[PDB]
């Protein structure tokens, strides 16, 4: 069947775990346990296409990991998250999307912007802003609550349309 590599990145803190284990899981991870990288697979039916979803959860980095680099050049598709309530997560979200054309060396990667926490009140990042960065880029811009679960199948199942595209 066919398979979709898909690579979570985004600062330290931001959901990208609790994203992918409510998309695999079904269940919200409360507390915080910092990630290096771990790995999910599971087959799924999008758009009536039965395929299989091998997705690497990537903890979030400010130094240089060679071994990082490595394990993303195989990735098809990147979720690049930000929380709208930590407006560096938002300005760190350009060096994440430089690493991942380095990696796969091409300025043409499937990729989604994704602004979680959206259930929370204290926002500082506003939609439309996140729009426009998205825009620049070329691709889209879905907002999501790891803990409602509210845009987090959206958000990977766009991720796998994007590919698509491509
Ligand atoms: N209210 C709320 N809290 C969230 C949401 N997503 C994650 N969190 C909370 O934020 C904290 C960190 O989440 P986690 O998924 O571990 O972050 P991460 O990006 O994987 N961290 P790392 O980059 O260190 O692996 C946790 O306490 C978690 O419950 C969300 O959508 N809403
Ligand atoms: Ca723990
Ligand atoms: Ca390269
Ligand atoms: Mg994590």
């Amino acid at each position: 069947m066919t398979e979709y590599k898909l690579v979570v990145v985004g600062a330290g803190g931001v959901g990208k775990s609790a994203l992918t284990i409510q998309l695999i899981q079904n269940h919200f991870v409360d507390e915080y346990d910092p990630t290096i990288e771990d790995s999910y697979r599971k087959q799924v039916v999008i758009d009536g296409e039965t395929c299989l979803l091998d997705i690497l959860d990537t903890g979030g980095q400010e130094e240089y990991s060679a071994m990082r680099d490595q394990y993303m050049r195989t990735g098809e598709g990147f979720l690049c998250v930000f929380a709208i309530n930590n407006t560096k997560s938002f300005e760190d979200i350009h060096q994440y999307r430089e690493q991942i054309k380095r990696v796969k060396d091409s300025d043409d990667v499937p990729m989604v912007l994704v602004g979680n926490k959206c259930d929370l009140a204290a926002r500082t990042v506003e939609s439309r802003q996140a729009q426009d960065l998205a825009r620049s880029y070329g691709i889209p811009y879905i907002e999501t609550s790891a803990k409602t679960r509210q845009g987090v199948e959206d958000a990977f199942y766009t991720l796998v349309r994007e590919i698509r595209q491509h």
